[PDB]
């Protein structure tokens, strides 16, 4: 799998993208790897901001699907056309496959000014494809037109970021240690059970339920930590009273403003790890994945902004955790790995662990219904 290593870049807070092309003869394009989303959407009109775009009327193996989707947003839009044509992806399997492919005609807020990507890779499953679950996303057609395996893993590193998207397949080389497993809870977006949440070695003492109401999952589209509001509360209280050789402005652990230590004065050993512990494959059994202060803390363009912040959506494990692991979505399990990044950042002192098993009673108590 050495022709996938290193293919994903990015820069600080927009996102990672993989190459892909799109049409034939292939136009290029950046496309987003997100794990929260499951369209696979481009640019297909001359936004301002956009490198490139999707030129329909260049491509001879395109299809028209005659059928419009509108694709609101917490905040913003995109809005586009469906169709299929011959999908590729560069740095991946030596493949070609004809997907669905969404051509934006009209956005608001969707494309990032100074941004390098055009379009977006939603490799979760079909039942939140806009605008139905009829919609078969990439990597469900990638599966059933070739011989590639049901599987995909990321590792993400990181002005630019970097990483490897293998595709069908594991490259040990990428993780240390042993790969451990929590069970993908149904198939929609990559959804998993937290059961146990410690800082620093402390439990929060919080009824697991919480945890995971109404979700939990594990997103490449999302940059932050996000926790449900009960639980970010008792965390942020439990992160604050763990770090009070220094003290900062209410206004920072709501993200609402910066910390800045310049001259390479960072204490990171004033900050505590996270630990978050996941239901395991076996019955009264769990595993936990342990973050350090510079997953938590990222730099700003030395300046940091926290990067946990409150969901109304659920627990969100984005970037600040998975660019501590080496993630294996192993779709054929319904089941989703983590072990030690290669290329996580960490200090002489503490690393981003990987540990198990642990005993832990009554896990499917904390699934919400
Ligand atoms: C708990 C799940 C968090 C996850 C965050 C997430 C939001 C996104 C939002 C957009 C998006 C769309 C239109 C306009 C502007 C933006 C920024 C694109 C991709 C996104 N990718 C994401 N992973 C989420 O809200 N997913 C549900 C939907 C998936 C399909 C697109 C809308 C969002």
């Amino acid at each position: 799998f050495v022709e996938m290593v290193d293919n994903l870049r990015g820069k600080s807070g927009q996102g990672y993208y993989v190459e892909m092309t799109v049409g034939s003869p292939p136009q290029t394009l950046n496309i987003l790897v997100d794990t929260g989303s499951s369209n696979f959407a481009v640019g297909a009109a001359p936004h301002p901001f956009l490198h490139r775009y999707y030129q329909r009327q260049l491509s001879s193996t395109y299809r028209d699907l005659r059928k419009g989707v509108y694709v609101p947003y917490t905040q913003g839009k995109w809005e586009g056309e469906l169709g299929t044509d011959l999908v590729s992806i560069p740095h991946g399997p030596n493949v070609t496959v004809r997907a669905n492919i969404a051509a934006i005609t009209e956005s608001d807020k969707f494309f990032i000014n100074g941004s390098n990507w055009e379009g977006i890779l939603g490799l979760a499953y079909a039942e939140i494809a806009r605008p139905d679950d009829s919609l078969e996303p990439f990597f469900d057609s990638l599966v059933k037109q070739t011989h590639v395996p049901n599987l995909f893993s990321l590792q993400l590193c990181g002005a630019s970021v970097g990483g490897s998207m293998i595709i069908g397949g594991i490259d040990h080389s990428l993780y240390t240690g042993s790969l451990w497993y929590t069970p993908i809870r149904r198939e929609w977006y990559y959804e998993v059970i937290i059961v146990r949440v410690e800082i620093n070695g402390q439990d929060l003492k919080m009824d697991c339920k919480e945890y995971n109401y109404d979700k939990s999952i594990v997103d490449s589209g999302t940059t932050n930590l996000r926790l449900p509001k009960k639980v970010f509360e008792a965390a942020v209280k439990s992160i604050k009273a763990a770090s009070s050789t220094e003290k900062f402005p209410d206004g920072f652990w709501l993200g609402e403003q910066l910390v800045c230590w310049q001259a390479g004065t960072t204490p990171w050993n004033i900050f505590p790890v996270i630990s978050l512990y996941l239901m395991g494959e076996v019955t009264n059994q769990s595993f936990r994945i342990t973050i350090l202060p510079q997953q938590y803390l990222r730099p700003v363009e030395d300046c940091y902004k926290f990067a946990i912040s409150q969901s109304s959506t659920g627990t969100v494990m984005g970037a600040v955790i998975m660019e501590g692991f080496y993630v294996v979505f192993d779709r054929a399990r319904k089941r989703i790995g983590f072990a030690v990044s290669a290329c996580h950042v960490h200090d002489e002192f503490r690393t981003a662990a990987v540990e198990g098993p642990f005993v832990t009673l009554d896990m499917e108590d904390c699934g919400y219904n």
